[PDB]
């Protein structure tokens, strides 16, 4: 087993370096950043628009789009999932009000680029946190654990990479042993199905 | 389309309109108006004094109702993130009037349950973020929120925020929520062990007041 | 008044509690807390980087063979009770262990109810304590020292750079229980557990082999 989920680990992560993807960490930070400094509801609709031009038939439609209370690590905020894959998924994340906790440690790289707001940052093993403005982008790494705080008016856009079905166990667990929200995790089962089925339905198009 | 699974679905139905048709068709004791009167009255002075003068109220319109000092004690509270304290005055199977705030500032998850629950803030802050919004708003003393049946927000308090809370609906239910973190995250059983004992103390009041009625 | 195996099970852990309490009145720790104490209130209102390394040198001199090298030493996150820092453990035995804890973030949460005395000295930030039962919190600020008594249980909040040295005195095997309750149910932050148990386990051991040279 020891050489077996070695070899596995060599299938999927080399399955992970050579699959052609759709978005990259850079587009989605460059087209946030570009609309940085103007408020965050504009920026969102602008993004969508930017997104869904460049990538047709990857994006969810106005219709299908909803903010979905997210508990995880301690913290709680809101999310809007734009795309979402088995290696891919783009959504805007923030919150409302003053959280944090623990980032969670995935197999999965994450960018988050500021749109409004402040993004305390705190990485292991230091004794001292960053403080991120409007603008900036924070690149989450694999196996990377940090500690996060927002303020009460934080949002920003978000892109995964990496396999992602290992991260929604975090993003549930304070659902289930804290919320008991059940409700919010239908709501996230059913736009991420949403979404699955959008991206299965593309390819079969295609 | 027929199956088992239908007649759970219609069986569950059911269930729901006789459990709602109890809720429908039960005289209460208590009514949201009324506490949250009683409480803002006393908005804008002390809050211990404010409690006091709540109690006494409540014991003098509503004898038989409300525990006694001797069954009073402040309980710490965690769930949904975050922590606080409570001093139970009344509670029963429908209904639940307490005294809710915190000394520290904490946050979370307010919950999503079968209740619908009003808290009158006597002091300090109130911010509610309200689901699939993206600004929240804050309430000062004076101010009652309600947060209804099927909602769930995201709530966030001072470091001096006190309230007067009462609750309406199947308050069982809630109960669960309400001891999540004190499961998987204090791990405190002690203080589980506390909220277990005023809420028999309070059932067992409202179970002799009936009896001698 | 047939208790049968319940009157006997009450009076069996009543019994193991007084074995376990008469021990720890017979185990001659090492330190003490007054001790860590005063050693965390020399370093106060200095930069909280030089004060750990005054006191680790300090604790490594006066107790040799005692705590951990800066081979074995790491910064590792600590999740509990809705808070989230991290510590440094210099010395873990079965009834003592001493640590720098703190946060460079705006944390807080439930103390933890465990069979353990702890005594925090803050080093730089502020700490606030809100005990069981009252309706006020208290703010400790650099120099106060912080008994959280066995049984007790209290709410924390710390700010954005609070740094203290910590001291704790009773059953430590317990104490992990609650220290790893939302590293489990909340972060799923496996490796964080894992090097919880690997600085554990390597203070365990050097004070294992110091036993065995005496
Ligand atoms: C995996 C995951 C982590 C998370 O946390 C918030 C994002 N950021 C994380 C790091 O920095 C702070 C915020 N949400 N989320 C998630 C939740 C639900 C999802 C549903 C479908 C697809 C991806 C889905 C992804
Ligand atoms: C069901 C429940 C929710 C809760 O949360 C704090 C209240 N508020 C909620 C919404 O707004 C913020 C604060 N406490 N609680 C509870 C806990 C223990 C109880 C024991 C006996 C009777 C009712 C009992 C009720
Ligand atoms: C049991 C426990 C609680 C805790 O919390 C931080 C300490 N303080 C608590 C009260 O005041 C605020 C901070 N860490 N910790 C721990 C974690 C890992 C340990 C490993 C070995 C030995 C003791 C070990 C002890």
């Amino acid at each position: 087993v020891v050489a077996g989920l070695a070899v596995l680990l060599q299938l999927i992560r080399g399955w992970l370096s050579s699959k052609s993807y759709v978005f990259n960490r850079e587009e989605i930070a460059r087209l946030a950043k570009e609309h940085s400094g103007l408020d965050y509801e504009v920026a969102f609709s602008k993004i969508i628009v930017e997104l869904r031009k460049k990538h047709p038939g990857h994006i969810l439609q106005d219709e299908d789009l909803q903010w979905v209370f997210v508990n995880a690590g301690g913290w709680m905020g809101s999310m809007c999932l734009l795309h979402a894959s088995l290696t891919e998924y783009v959504l805007l994340f923030g919150t409302a009000v003053d959280t944090g906790g623990h980032s969670g440690r995935y197999w999965a790289e994450i960018s988050d680029t500021i749109l409004s707001g402040t993004f305390r940052q705190w990485k292991e093993g230091t004794t001292k946190s960053e403080i991120f403005y409007p603008g900036d982008t924070i690149v989450h790494e694999v196996g990377e654990a940090t500690s996060v705080q927002w303020s009460s008016g934080t949002w920003m856009v978000e892109y995964g990479r990496g396999f992602i079905p290992s991260t929604c166990a975090f993003a549930l667990a304070d659902t289930i042993f804290s919320t008991q929200d059940f409700l919010t995790l239908f709501y996230t089962v059913k736009v991420c199905s949403k979404a699955l089925l959008l991206e299965a339905s593309t390819h079969l198009s295609q």
